[PDB]
């Protein structure tokens, strides 16, 4: 059980929110900040380091950056007293 020196990128586990920063969004994929804006300007729409973003372009970038997004809800107790009746 030595170590085998990893290949390919890494890959995180991205939990978002209702809304999210953009640099708590770096911060979870663990690349720097800028990368992140530069990204989003190649495509469309332009941010700032501590612009607010939502689920959908929060999800769609983080899963194109190869990372796997695994949303939560603010409301977790509702949906969980509903499927109980």
């Amino acid at each position: 059980h030595g170590f085998q020196n990893p290949t390919g990128p890494i890959v995180r586990e991205v939990n978002i929110g209702e809304t999210i920063t953009v640099a708590e969004l770096a911060a979870q994929m663990s690349v720097k900040g800028a990368e992140v804006v530069k990204f989003m300007f190649k495509m469309g729409s332009p941010v700032t380091i501590n612009q607010v973003l939502d689920q959908e372009t929060a999800q769609l970038v983080a899963e194109e950056l190869g990372h796997k997004v695994k949303l939560v809800s603010e409301n977790a107790l509702e949906e969980q007293l509903a499927e109980s009746l």
